[PDB]
């Protein structure tokens, strides 16, 4: 076809290239450690804070201080009462982090008519925090059902007589909630209306280095993928392959940006940009029977089997064992081998499923709609994003982990949902469509359709939210893989490579910030 490139050429390929800075950043970090532990000056400022320095894209640095604070805030509480403000930001920190604060905390703030009380209205920075807040509501708690609606409503309406910063921090929350957007691109943004009055100094400072500290480790972890892309050559070899290397770099990056899943990021990286060529692949000139012989080999996993594929096939089939053969070693020197196989398994299942959708649109055979229903989850990816981020993870993740993941736990359902859902709408919005089935199926329109997708979308969210409910079913570094894959789509895919993935691009990988 028409192979190739990327939009960014060659702006990432080069390795990327102050200890007076350097010093600072050690210094700032364990001041900021000590203003957390340290007492402020009621509950509400406490909360305020951790909040910062978790908007601000170095929560993880003071996990464990957090958290201490975190605990003693919720089992030292006088509900009788604080505002709108403590009450929601107290409810959205403690919920994000696992503790069952009941919804009744808002019963309150309603009149006996059962409407949200006068007074509620014109409390701005109440409607933000409630608005907020509201994003964390699991299932059966209609007062956030409610909340949502009412907020994002006298909300736009006062929009315009707002002084800032205070106008764009509402703006954005419209645009962008706290809870689905991807830590690190909503970390560049508050930096930015951070910095505008009272905000402390020094962790504004510790956050601006912290995040150039990455930007160069990220710049690295780039450069090395990109060497590693050019030379399997599937410029001129694959024709037909689209080159999204960057863009799932930044997807990856998503799932973590943390120093400590460098290596993560690296192998992660490496899957996502094979699994497209992979799906490019089955969305070719493949035709039906060539199609059937690589899945096949797939299926098999053995070098011997790049004998028994098309010509053309060899350099993607060859690309893939060689990932995942790099894959063993790199994770030798823990001898956590093991955990490869599972993700081996995860990509041949995304692949049996290309294989599915493929002869769909071949051979033009329209599915009934159950036949559809029980085929179209697994071309999602996200199971095996999940897994595969495991991978390259700590001694958190144990042969247990893979157990659980294999098995579909309502964690990765959650996100498949989203995942799946979202990608359809997105698509018919702005071959095999999920929603041009719908219509067929139930006889409704374009519309009615969104309707129902998206009223799936947010059951899925309320899952996933459960699901950090304590207990739980796994350690929270092992959910946080999943709720990120959710974040990945309600950034990326909602109303190319879109001023989305350019805009963000650029600001965590291209723009450094000035000191
Ligand atoms: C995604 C980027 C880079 C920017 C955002 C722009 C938008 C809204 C893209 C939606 C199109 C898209 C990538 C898909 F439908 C994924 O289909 P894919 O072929 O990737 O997987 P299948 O589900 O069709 O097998
Ligand atoms: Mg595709
Ligand atoms: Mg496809
Ligand atoms: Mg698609």
């Amino acid at each position: 076809a028409d192979f190739q490139p990327s939009i960014w050429g060659d702006l990432f390929l080069n390795c990327p290239d102050d200890a007076e800075t350097e010093k600072r950043h050690q210094q700032l970090k364990e001041e900021v450690r000590k203003m957390i532990v340290a007492p402020m000056a009621n509950s509400t400022q406490k909360l305020a804070f951790i909040d910062s320095v978790q908007r601000l894209g170095v929560s993880y640095h003071f996990t464990k201080e957090i958290e201490d604070e975190l605990e003693n805030i919720y089992h030292n509480n006088n509900d009788a009462e604080n505002d709108l403000y403590t009450t929601s930001i107290r409810f959205r920190l403690l919920r994000e982090h696992g503790y069952n604060v009941s919804c009744d905390v808002f019963n309150k703030f309603k009149d006996e008519q059962g409407n949200f009380k006068s007074s509620v209205t014109s409390d701005v920075r109440g409607l933000l925090e409630l608005y907020q807040a509201s994003y964390l509501r699991v299932h059966g708690e209609d007062i956030l059902d409610e909340a949502i609606s009412f907020t994002t409503h006298h909300l736009s309406l006062a929009v315009a007589s707002l002084d800032h910063p205070l106008s764009e921090e509402v703006s954005h929350a419209l645009k962008q909630s706290i809870r689905r957007g991807l830590p690190r691109v909503e970390a560049r943004h508050y930096l930015s209306v951070y910095q505008d009055e009272s905000h402390n100094k020094a962790l504004l400072e510790f956050a601006k280095i912290d995040f150039n500290m990455l930007q160069f480790l990220h710049r690295k972890e780039l450069s090395e993928i990109c060497r590693w892309w050019k030379d399997l050559d599937f410029q001129r070899k694959l024709p037909y392959a689209r080159d999204r290397v960057v863009e799932g770099y930044f997807w990856i990056s998503g799932v973590y940006f943390e120093p400590q899943y460098s290596l993560g990021r690296k192998m992660l990286t490496k899957v996502i940009a094979m699994a497209s060529i992979v799906d490019d692949t089955y969305d070719s000139y493949a035709t039906y029977e060539e199609l059937i012989p690589y899945t096949n080999a797939i299926e098999r996993w053995d070098i011997k089997c790049i004998d028994e594929i098309p010509e053309y096939m060899k350099p993607s089939y060859k690309a893939l064992l060689d990932v995942y053969e790099e894959m063993v070693q790199l994770v030798a020197e823990h001898g956590r081998q093991y955990r490869v196989e599972y993700a081996k398994n995860a990509m041949i299942r995304l692949a049996q499923s290309y294989l599915v959708e493929a002869k769909w649109t071949l051979q033009n055979y329209k599915p009934s709609f159950e036949e559809f229903k029980a085929n179209a989850l697994p071309t999602c990816g996200y199971a095996m994003l999940a897994i595969t981020s495991f991978v390259g993870m700590g001694d958190i993740v144990t042969p247990e982990t893979f157990k659980w993941a294999a098995s579909d736990p309502k964690i990765i359902q959650a996100s498949t949902i989203i995942c799946r859902f979202m990608d359809d709408v997105a698509e018919h919005k702005f071959d095999c469509s999920a929603i041009e089935c719908y219509m067929e199926e139930y006889g409704v329109t374009a519309q009615e359709a969104y309707d129902v997708f998206n009223k799936h979308v947010e059951s899925a969210w309320k899952d996933l939210n459960q699901e950090f409910l304590k207990p739980t079913e796994m350690p929270t570094e092992v959910l946080n893989r999943s709720l990120n894959l959710a974040r990945v789509m309600d950034v990326l895919y909602r109303e190319y490579v879109g001023k989305a993935a350019k805009g963000g691009i650029t600001s965590l990988l291209i723009e450094p910030i000035a000191l």
